[PDB]
Parts: structure tokens; C-alpha cells; sequence
């Protein structure tokens, strides 16, 4: 009783995100509906929010107005609704949808395709930390860069969202890590068991890579820095060295990575993207990290959450959070 959905009035202002209530549906032949108990938040909300991403949404989604959007690429809830084609799923069933464009529902329907079990193990703010990170690492680390036993990796970020699942991939896999953050937050990667811990504020990391493997390099980068740390970190790939590019704004083209390394494989992506360019992607990628989870290989992330009350609160530190932590809405 009385639904309702994240909205906003108008571009650039976030003071005028506003619950609105919401006409529930009845899921079409093989979706299902989730009555939403958390969801995921992430810059690319705040971007939407902000209006710094109006002409890609008009190219993707021929969405051409602030009233159109809606907010949440990722929940946690339980089936309240089945279409008639769905066999797998029951009502009550508690479950993870994994990729979404309006998570900040009571209620949201998606494709069997985007739905996977909640573990009984975690709280759904727990569940809800795991789709996109995830993902995204996983597909960055093992389907793009292809991450070997051995091989050195840099992650930047560490100890943000896509940071920390992109460590525990790492550690999986075998790679020697090599991670930048803010200096407070180094003690917390340290606890990780990762040994090589370095500014992501300054430039200095790439001398100490450079020190620390006696002019190697690393074998692979994952990026979500702009600015100077995309050339910077270009430069301490070693020769054939695999470059993932998950940054949407300020990112360099092919071209202009081709001229100043031409030795080195450039992997941009956005993983919605590659998801629609891929069918059987995400489906994939959800076995191979069930897989890991089931070998006791995967944990939650640490996470904050604000009360659906504090929605804009929310949204104004997923700003300061940018680089560290992941950030859950808890919902009514």
C-alpha cells in the first residue's frame, strides 16, 4: 500500500528528488516483480541527477526529459509477482535484481534474465552491495584483461565499490596487487592482505610501481580516475599490457591511447553496454560469480546505508563517496 518512486522535477537540482507514488504492474510472460527491500546506489545516479548525461540517455533510451529518469541500477528484495512463462520463481522468493534503471521503486518488474537468489546468509543492504561491483570487476578482470596467476594488477580506487569486489577477483585469480586510495583509507586496504598501497591523489605511484618491479611495470590496469592519472597510469603498463577503462566522463579515445601507447590493449566499457551487445553476457558472468560464491571466494562489501528518508543525503555523499565506499537506501 501506497508505492512509490524516486523522481526528479527538474535537471541539477537534488533538493527536488522526490518519492512519487507509483502504479504497480502486472509482469509481462517471463518477468517478474520485486518488492524492493534495498538498492544499490552509484555516481552514474547522481551524473543522471545532475544533467551531465542527458544527450547519451537520449542516444541510449530516447530519454529526452528530467521527469522521464528514474534512479537504482541494482536491488534486493523479495518476488511479489510472476509472469505466466516464469517456473523458476515463486512469490516470497528473496532475490537480487541485477541490473536495473529504477531500483528506487516500492515495486519494480524486470526479465528473469537480471534476477538471481538473495544467499540466506546476508541482509538485503548486503545483497545489494554485490550486482554492480561485481560485475563490472568481473567482467573488466576475466573477460577483458583475461587476469593470470602471477600477473600484476593496479587497482585505482581500492576502496571503492568496484575497487573492492575488483580485489577480491584479483586475489581469486592469483594476481600480485597493487592498489591506490586516500592515505585514510590505506589501513583499511592493508586488511585486505593487500601489500602494495599507494596515493590515488598524487602521481607518485607509477615511480613506485616502476621501483617495486624493477622497471616492469604491471601487467593490467582497471580505471576509473580522469585527468592526469589516465596518462600516468598508461605509462606504467608493461609492453602488451591490458588497459580496462570503466570512467565514463573525461575518458580517452582509442586513438589518442593507440598514439601514446601503441604497445598496449585499450578495453573501454560500460557494463549496461556490454550487456546489450553481448545476450548471454550476464547470464555468464552470474554463473562464474555464483561459482566463486559458493567456493566461499566472495563477501559482501562493507557498505553505508541511508534510511529512504535521507534520500538526498544520500545522494549528495554518493558525491564525497565517489572513490570510496559502497552506498545502500534502505527501503520502507
Amino acid at each position: 500500500d501506497q508505492p512509490v518512486q524516486l523522481k526528479l522535477s527538474e535537471y541539477g537540482v537534488i533538493d527536488n528528488l522526490n518519492w512519487q507514488p507509483m502504479q504497480r504492474k502486472t509482469p509481462l510472460a517471463n518477468e517478474v516483480e520485486i518488492e524492493v527491500a534495498a538498492v544499490g546506489l552509484n555516481f552514474r545516479d547522481v551524473l543522471n541527477a545532475l544533467g551531465l548525461l542527458k544527450d547519451y540517455y537520449a542516444e541510449h533510451f530516447n530519454i529526452t526529459s528530467a521527469e522521464q529518469l528514474t534512479f537504482g541500477f541494482e536491488c534486493a528484495g523479495k518476488i511479489s509477482a510472476v509472469g505466466e512463462q516464469v517456473s523458476q520463481w515463486q512469490v516470497g522468493d528473496e532475490v537480487i535484481g541485477l541490473l536495473l534503471h529504477d531500483g528506487l521503486s516500492s515495486f519494480i518488474t524486470t526479465s528473469v534474465e537480471y534476477v538471481v537468489a538473495k544467499p540466506k546468509q546476508m541482509s538485503f543492504s548486503e545483497a545489494a552491495t554485490l550486482p554492480l561491483t561485481f560485475l563490472t570487476a568481473q567482467y573488466g578482470l576475466q573477460h577483458l584483461a583475461k587476469i593470470q596467476p602471477g600477473e600484476r594488477v593496479l587497482i585505482h580506487a581500492a576502496a571503492g565499490g568496484v575497487g573492492q569486489a575488483a580485489v577480491q577477483i584479483a586475489q581469486v585469480a592469483g594476481a600480485e596487487i597493487f592498489a591506490t586510495a586516500s592515505p585514510s583509507k590505506w589501513e583499511f586496504l592493508q586488511s585486505l592482505g593487500i601489500k602494495h598501497i599507494m596515493n590515488s591523489r598524487t602521481l607518485d605511484f607509477a615511480e613506485e610501481i616502476m621501483k617495486r618491479t624493477a622497471g616492469e611495470g604491471v601487467d593490467v590496469v582497471l580505471n576509473s580516475l580522469n585527468g592526469e592519472y589516465i596518462p600516468q597510469s598508461l605509462a606504467v603498463l608493461t609492453p602488451k599490457g591490458r588497459f580496462v577503462e570503466i570512467g565514463k566522463i573525461g575518458i580517452w579515445e582509442k586513438e589518442q591511447v593507440k598514439e601514446k601507447r601503441p604497445d598496449v590493449s585499450y578495453f573501454p566499457f560500460d557494463l549496461q553496454e556490454a550487456v546489450q551487445q553481448q545476450p548471454g553476457l550476464i547470464g555468464q558472468l552470474s554463473e562464474e560469480l555464483t561459482q566463486q560464491w559458493n567456493q566461499g571466494k566472495l563477501k559482501a562489501l562493507p557498505h553505508k546505508v541511508f534510511p529512504s528518508t535521507e534520500i538526498t543525503a544520500a545522494f549528495r555523499y554518493m558525491q564525497q563517496a565517489k572513490h570510496v565506499g559502497k552506498v545502500v537506501v534502505s527501503m520502507p
